[PDB]
């Protein structure tokens, strides 16, 4: 190893924000395993991918025109405005022209080696090339919606050379003996404050979530150590253990409740049977009384201060789980027409809907009948007993033929539900991921930070799943750019998956080339100077005072100091990679009046070409893990892929915000927008006596020109039912009226999310929002109506993807949450969807939440003013 390669991997640390080269905290070589057989995925997909197309990462669509944009455009015709210095024309092409017989078709037009030009958006990375109509584009598409021009530049494509990538004894099943552990003793540094408290192990063999058997031991006083050298043998039988079974360790405190939790893997990467003596760091329950956390093979690496349990396991030769190899039989096609009908009532059930015995016995007794429909793969493979050797090998056989299901049309919900907690066994994940192949790049993107979040529903560190994300990583430049981000948050605030998360990234940051990995540092360089700005100044973690002028003038010399010789001239912005931010206009720069004191920085655009002067605003916030807001956000922006294949805009606006570090992050600024409060505060004040016409005032005065005027209420409209309706699926619709802002063009949308007997509300829709809609007292208007009407589409258009969210809901409960979740948590969304109700008691059932509104007037956003502001 020369200095060089040592250096390298110094800096791939770094980036990573962990050392993935790290042995402190491991029992086994699993993860070290995993390092060395990711080389081959990466080095196959990096020579595997164009050079080019990798270099200029076309954003495109296979999809077809939604029907808000068809209108958009007058005879299949599309205008462009090419631009070289201060030179410009403006040319007419056709929707389905490619790039390419654009490029030939303006060197005829203006005329007075050849071809070597590009077409690239204006003060933006972003590339229109490619054989693909220039309608299939989703910078095109954009500019469309928005109504704005389409500005593109002609300049040199990106040499791919800068993307130049670094140089590169046997026992078998049989094993009647029952499965046992030994429980030798647990201990801990520091005990609890209450010193006569009683604790015991409880040792649960698990698998998808479910216990297969469970052995206790005796309770005995909480001492900081505790002795029992008793062997727990369990009913299940050695042959039996299912690749992917977890031995659940726990330990449970009373008095003289879980606290204290750590798994190991049974079977190991190796498929050889875990045995030998183990000393593992345990895991301290924080919901006192369920979640991805649970389920980690990581031990906690804080050894001094945890909790630790001391076990011995087996110890012989080296029993090998053998694979299975298909052989082939009672395929039973036909069944009495009331069991039949009792069955496709069963896999007609939603997702949360529980199986019985007798309901289990029915799916697997006529298992190649239930394999004839994909929606019940789920349920199907959750009545197998995993934990029977016969079974499972039957299971397999039944996989085998999978001609139905290899052709089935891709269900993004369907597949999710396989890779959940209820699922360890790797052949049915497989299956799930071999589906996603079919994904193109656009819908990776949408369900990317979910993928992501799936990782840590897999029992190993290498899987089809994390090769998955891996692969097309490397394979474009937009996901490369997010994917790098989302396991980089995980990996800085998550110590149950930052060693597994961080083997990942390692992998991709060996295959993303030279240029990437050279932006992705000045990316970091950013965020670690602005980090430690924060930590310089040690008011800004102080939320009891507020922020005086020295602070800030403190801010902007720190600032300024950076900027001289030390502060990359030039970054991609982490929630928009096209846009690069360029030195900091420290004027505009300040530490907001808030709370929690969020730097307000404002760069200017370090693209000469943009047709604009405007600043990229940014708020680097600290102190705050912005995990669920990135969760929150990015499921937002998958009910608009939603209502867009249900043809419809609600208008959202899901500001870009990625966490970017343990605890500190980027968000984006929305240009002339400002919160619902502070509209009401400008008139009344700091008072709860609100006003009904200040929001519509305000917003016409923001548009003196009727057309105008009419434009953004009409987006208020739009933008206020799209809210409602999501905020309502999600059941966090209940909020104060300063987590609300409004633009200046009407746009209206929720903001700052964090971890989210009385008077309640399904959602916000107050009487400064009905004002606007030309609605006063309890009666109707025409724009109310508009109102009404858009939010029963969009929610109906919803339930059409029920259990899309229904599952997309359950996930990020279970890896978005710090506390346990609980089915009852789980089963929110199913009755906020109405599921099993008809249309019509569903329209119903909204239109009677949109009432509820309308009685409670002020009364809600009056006691959170009472709350929040008073601390009553
Ligand atoms: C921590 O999520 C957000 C914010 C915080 C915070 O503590 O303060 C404010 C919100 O105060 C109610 C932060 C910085 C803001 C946002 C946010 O999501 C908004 C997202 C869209 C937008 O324009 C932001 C950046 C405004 C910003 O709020 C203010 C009052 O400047």
């Amino acid at each position: 190893a020369s200095e060089e390669t040592l250096a390298f991997q110094r800096q791939l640390n770094a980036l990573i924000g962990y050392d993935v080269t790290d042995v402190s905290n491991v029992h086994d070589d699993e993860l070290e395993f995993t390092r060395r057989r990711l080389v081959t995925p990466r080095m196959a997909e990096v020579a595997g991918r164009d050079p080019k197309l990798y270099a200029m990462h076309p954003w495109v669509t296979s999809k077809p025109l939604p029907e808000y944009l068809l209108k958009k455009i007058t005879n299949n015709c599309v205008f462009i405005v090419i631009h070289r210095s201060t030179t410009s024309q403006t040319i007419k092409v056709s929707a389905d022209d490619t790039p390419g017989t654009i490029l030939q078709s303006f060197f005829t037009k203006m005329a007075k080696n050849e071809r070597d030009f590009v077409l690239r958006v204006c003060g933006r990375d972003e590339y229109l090339v490619g054989e693909t109509p220039i309608k299939n584009f989703q910078w095109v598409r954009q500019c469309l919606k928005n109504g704005e021009e389409i500005h593109l530049v002609l300049d040199t494509p990106p040499d791919p050379a800068l993307d130049e990538v670094r140089k590169e004894t046997v026992s078998l099943w049989d094993c009647d003996r029952k499965f046992r552990v030994k429980i030798r003793g647990i201990d801990i540094p520091v005990l609890p404050r209450t010193a006569d408290l009683t604790v015991f192990v409880e040792a649960n063999i698990q698998y998808g979530q479910q216990v297969l058997c469970q052995r206790r031991t005796s309770p005995k006083p909480f001492t900081e150590e505790v002795l029992w050298n008793v062997w727990l043998e369990f009913s299940i039988k050695i042959k039996d253990l299912p690749k992917g079974a977890l031995l659940n360790l726990q330990i449970y405190c009373g008095a003289k409740q879980l606290l204290y939790y750590v798994n190991l893997l049974l079977i190991d990467h190796r498929f050889l049977l875990r045995h030998g003596e183990y000393v593992l760091h345990m895991w301290q329950l924080s919901g006192k009384g369920f979640n991805a956390d649970k389920l980690t093979s990581a031990t906690n690496p804080d050894k001094e201060n945890s909790m630790s349990i001391s076990i011995l396991l087996d110890n012989y030769c080296h029993p090998i789980a053998l694979p299975k190899h298909r052989p082939t039989d009672r395929v039973r096609a036909e069944m009495p027409n009331q069991l039949r009908k009792q069955l496709e009532a069963i896999i007609a059930t939603d997702p949360l809907n529980p199986l019985t015995a007798e309901d289990k016995e029915l799916l697997w007794h006529f298992r190649y009948e239930s394999l004839k429909d994909p929606k019940a793969y789920p349920k199907l493979f959750s009545s197998v007993k995993w934990g029977q050797q016969e079974i499972v090998a039957k299971t397999y056989q039944l996989l085998a033929k999978r001609e139905v299901w290899d052709q089935s049309a891709l269900d993004v919900g369907l597949t999710m539900q396989l890779l959940d907690c209820n699922f360890s066994d790797e052949n049915v994940r497989a299956i799930a991921v071999q589906k996603l192949e079919s994904l193109e790049d656009d819908d990776v993107l949408h369900y990317l930070l979910q993928l992501v979040q799936a990782v840590k529903f897999e029992p190993y560190h290498d899987s089809a799943l994390a090769r998955f994300l891996l692969k097309r990583g490397l394979r474009n430049k937009r996901i490369g750019h997010f994917l790098f981000w989302f396991l980089r948050s995980e990996i800085a605030q998550s110590r149950h998956y930052q060693q597994r998360f961080a083997v990942i990234l390692e992998a991709y940051l060996r295959g993303c080339g030279t240029a990437m990995l050279h932006d992705f540092t000045q990316q970091v360089q950013v965020i670690d100077m602005l980090q430690k700005v924060t930590i310089d100044i040690k008011s800004l973690s102080a939320e009891k005072y507020d922020v005086s002028s020295q602070v800030i003038s403190q801010l902007k010399q720190k600032l300024e100091n950076l900027q001289n010789l030390n502060l990359p001239q030039s970054f991609r912005v982490p929630y928009d990679p096209g846009l690069k931010a360029g030195a900091l206009v420290i004027e505009k720069c300040k530490v907001m009046a808030s709370k929690k004191k969020p730097l307000w920085l404002e760069f200017k655009c370090a693209d000469p070409t943009a047709l604009s002067n405007e600043t990229i605003g940014i708020i680097f916030k600290h102190g705050d893990d912005l995990r669920q807001d990135m969760l929150i956000l990015q499921i937002l922006r998958i009910m608009e892929s939603i209502w867009e294949t249900e043809s419809l805009d609600l208008c959202l606006l899901p500001y870009g915000c990625i966490s970017t570090g343990d605890k500190i992050g980027m968000i984006e600024i929305v240009k002339d927008a400002t919160t619902i409060a502070k509209i009401q505060q400008s008139t009344v004040g700091n008072t709860g006596a609100f006003k009904d016409e200040v929001l519509s005032h305000w917003l016409k005065e923001k548009c003196p020109i009727e057309e105008k005027f009419q434009a953004a209420v009409e987006r208020f409209v739009y933008s206020c039912a799209g809210y409602c309706v999501a905020t309502f699926v999600l059941g966090i619709g209940d909020r104060h009226n300063d987590n609300i802002m409004i633009s200046e063009t009407g746009n209206l949308f929720h903001i700052d999310f964090g971890h989210i007997n009385k008077e309640r509300v399904p959602f916000v829709l107050t009487p400064d929002f009905l004002f606007v809609m030309g609605t006063s007292g309890k009666k109707t208007s025409l724009h109310f109506q508009k109102f009404q009407d858009v939010c029963v589409k969009a929610y109906l258009a919803l339930r059409h993807h029920t259990n899309l969210l229904i599952i997309l809901f359950s996930m990020m409960l279970m890896t978005g949450m710090p506390q346990l979740t609980s089915k009852e948590d789980i089963e929110y969304i199913r009755d906020a969807l109405t599921v099993g109700k008809s249309e019509e008691d569903a329209k119903k059932y909204f239109l009677d939440q949109i009432e509820v509104c309308r009685d409670k007037g002020w009364t809600v956003q009056f006691n959170w003013f009472l709350h929040l502001v008073l601390g009553i």
